[PDB]
DNA sequence: CTTCAGCAGCACGTAGGGGAGAATTGG
RNA sequence: CUUGCUCGGUUCGCCGAGACUCCCCUACGUGCUGCUGAAG
DNA sequence: CCAATTC
């Protein structure tokens, strides 16, 4: 299941202010640090995750979605136990080392020697020692998936979305002295607005018109709008188009129905202004 | 003006926890 | 092969050669900064 | 349709 990247183009308000991000971070800040006998009492239903949000003092910000709540609760409590799992596995290896030295101990016939003490992940106050930090990932789920852009349905915005089904489209003077060795083989076709062509390096003298490349990248945008609640993330499927193009899956035959068909559960990373997409099973 | 000594890191490997859906279905 | 990353050519118009299992977290290191205690 | 259920 190889990954792919999409650069977020448009959004209403920053990802970190989304109810999904807020509720995730709250759940993690509450769970993270809890005595081993507290996580038992506080450790898939509308009813279950409507008393869990009352027994625990984790407020919900207007986000009651089973597909949107269970995820956080599945990851958090698996991390809290992988932290204990690191200590437990190291202790298991320590006990294996004790067994290894004991084997030779019976062969020598001497009484067993003293063994080093073990460790835990909790200190004396009952709280966790290696407290895991807050993952900022805003995971997306089935009912809120990458949909193409249709200006009739989605909110007005300067963009231009192609029809669900149509084979997607397949300055730049290439001057005469540039044509004795133009690449006859198959490779990428960048464009005039590509930023690899305008980066500031000493052998270059026309560097980085600030808005021109950005505008000509946005003109030909393939937008996809994941909409969670009243918030929307308008994406750029070109990064997804490249991945299927260079990985030998579709050769100039796809639309914004088959492209997205190649997982509708993206992982959004708010800090980088990026989106991550998975593939199918093969 | 030197060895070492123990914490931290702008920086780097490691090193090991975790994560990366889609099929009914009711109302 | 439309975004995006790395590195090169230039007449400054884009051209060429590539990477593409990624994100978070805990800790620790080696070179350099910082606080100290030994020896003339 | 679309937010809830399985596994």
């Amino acid at each position: 299941c190889p990954p792919a990247k999409v650069n977020i183009l448009a959004q209403s308000r920053p990802l970190s202010e989304w109810p999904i991000n807020l509720v995730s971070k709250g759940v993690q800040e509450y769970v993270y640090g809890l005595t081993a006998a507290e996580r038992e009492a506080n450790g898939t239903s509308r009813k279950s995750l409507d008393r869990w949000f009352a027994r625990t003092g984790v407020p919900t910000h207007g986000y009651t979605t089973v597909q949107g709540l269970n995820l956080i609760l599945r990851h958090t409590f698996n991390r809290y136990d992988g932290v204990i799992k690191k200590v437990e596995t190291r202790n298991e290896k320590r006990r294996s080392k004790a067994t290894r030295i004991n084997v030779s101990r019976e062969a020598d016939g001497l009484p067993p020697i003293e063994a080093e003490p073990e460790e835990t992940a909790f200190g004396p106050d009952g709280k966790l020692k290696e407290r895991p930090g807050i993952n900022p990932s805003i995971y997306c789920y089935q009912q809120v998936s990458p949909v193409p852009y249709n200006p009739a349905k989605h909110p007005a915005l300067p963009f231009s979305g192609v029809d669900p089904g149509a084979p997607l489209p397949l300055p730049g003077y290439v001057p005469e002295w540039q044509r004795p060795h133009l690449s006859t083989k198959n490779k990428r076709i960048r464009k005039w607005y590509a930023r690899a062509n305008w980066r500031r390096k000493p052998g270059r003298k026309s560097v980085l018109d600030e808005a021109k490349l950005k505008e000509a990248a946005l003109k030909e945008a393939i937008p996809i709008i994941v909409t969670i609640g009243k918030d929307w993330i308008v994406m750029d499927a070109r990064g997804l188009l490249r991945a299927v193009y260079w990985r030998g899956i579709a050769k100039p035959g796809l639309s914004l129905k088959e492209l997205l068909g190649f997982s509708g559960d993206p992982v959004l990373d708010p800090k980088r202004g990026i989106a991550t997409f998975t593939f199918k099973l093969g």
